[PDB]
RNA sequence: AACUGAAGAGUUUGAUCAUGGCUCAGAUUGAACGCUGGCGGCAGGCCUAACACAUGCAAGUCGAGCGGAUAAAGGGAGCUU
């Protein structure tokens, strides 16, 4: 489907001759509110353009995400680059606590109970994929149980 | 009766990623200063010169321990208040 969050717009250039050729990026999140979540960039040469652009590539390559409802499923750690990311499930009055750009991957999954931080160095284009090793490699466990699931699960 | 919270931003460049400094958003004080000023509860008030101090007051009490001297009421008498 389609909920639409804008995160970043630049102004990148570049040098001709003569002068210097202006350009605008864009980086633009969508989600379906339950765990359907598809990031996109795109480039164009105006803000009303670009964002369309990154719109596109959006609701392309998407992915699903396995919540426990509002919530995650376990505390888990992820990197991408120079940037790590540390994620852990909290109770039900505490809304999304996390930075700029986290906060617009895990509104438009349909998370609400996040506890979020971001350690090294914060990138807006790049923190958005050590977000997205985290939630797209969770488990969701298809066991009979948990303290005692793990006789049926590691066979999943 | 026992008991849960973790946010980022700006700045090196024609522009980009990284390393790395700096700066701001918070909660606090025996606080001082500037502008302004109705009320009441509960608090606190020399952080500097352990530097000198006028004048008041802050540890006395026992006559069921003993001398001594003050000697009432009253008992009076006497003399004439």
């Amino acid at each position: 489907g389609y909920i639409e969050k804008l995160v970043q717009v630049n102004r990148v250039a570049k040098t001709v001759k003569g002068g210097r050729i202006f350009a605008f990026t864009a980086l633009t999140v969508v989600g379906d509110g339950k765990g359907r979540v598809g990031f996109g960039r795109g480039k164009a040469r105006e803000v009303p353009a670009a964002i369309q652009k990154a719109m596109e590539a959006a609701r392309r390559n998407m992915i699903q995400v396995d919540l426990n409802g509002t919530t995650l499923q376990y505390p888990t750690k992820s990197a991408h680059g120079a940037s790590k990311v540390y994620m852990q499930p909290a109770s039900e009055g505490t809304g999304i606590i996390a930075g700029g750009a986290m906060r617009a991957v895990l509104e438009v999954a349909g998370v609400q109970n996040v506890l979020a931080k971001c350690y090294g160095s914060t990138n807006p284009v790049n923190v958005v994929y050590a977000t997205f090793k985290g939630l797209k490699n969770m488990q969701a466990p298809e066991a009979v149980a948990a303290k005692r699931g793990k006789s049926v699960e590691e066979i999943l």
